[PDB]
């Protein structure tokens, strides 16, 4: 036994228009962005979102998420849901992808890649299949370094 | 009176699956989560485990809230239904040191309670929840610990 997990790392919000979440977030909520991202290849584009303006240790962020183009797995999946934003998926932070994959594997864990991919910064990610995550698409992911 | 954030953490996120015990075997078995309580209400037929990442909370650290229907008269058993038997986030809850005056503020801004008042939650919390058209597509829940 030992824990695999340092805590929630975000929980990712797919919704039609990020610029327009944030802001509501920013307006409304009082929350803070800290980061935004647009990968034209997913077709993707991230916002990343706080209840503080300087993030402690396991503080767990939002992340939100709106498509580029139909293509995209986003786009897909809100059409697949009412084209109402919704909660997307939990990752959670690890600090040895690799280790800590080896140990879920043993562990008859089921992955979506067979190796990490890298995603936001320079984090190496991973997810875990749907059905692995009752119900719920749970992604691995690995501050870079 | 510069404005102050209202909201400290996310307290926790809401898993809504047809078996509690069953899901808190699966994240302690294979994740290694530890379960830090479990708490069964006949009231409103709702069966909650807390599930944190370490065995001791850090100020900050959001936990995941199991929840599971005890019969199919539970609130938690339609939605399972809505969402087609499928187990899956439910919502987010995020703590806040006054309730009432976050709800106070949040009103002013637009937000819609679904309670004029607070409730009582789990260990003697205060909540109330944003409408889904105010947490946007999402049910977001205010908390605040007793104190």
């Amino acid at each position: 036994n030992e824990d695999l997990f340092i805590c929630i790392d975000h929980v990712a919000y797919a919704c039609p228009d990020a610029d327009e979440a944030s802001k509501y977030y920013q307006e409304t909520f009082g929350w803070h962005e800290l980061h935004r991202e647009e990968n034209p290849e997913q077709g993707v584009v991230e916002i990343m979102m706080a209840p503080a303006a300087k993030l402690t240790e396991h503080m767990t962020q939002v992340q939100v998420m709106a498509p580029l183009n139909d293509e995209s797995t986003v786009a897909k999946w809100l059409a697949k849901h009412n084209g109402r934003a919704g909660l997307h998926h939990m990752a959670w932070r690890v600090d040895d992808i690799d280790a800590v994959s080896a140990t879920l594997r043993e562990r008859g864990v089921q992955l979506l890649y067979d190796e990490p991919k890298l995603g936001t910064g320079g984090n190496r990610i991973n997810f875990m299949h749907p059905k692995s995550g009752k119900g719920v698409l749970i992604e691995l992911t690995q501050y870079p370094k």
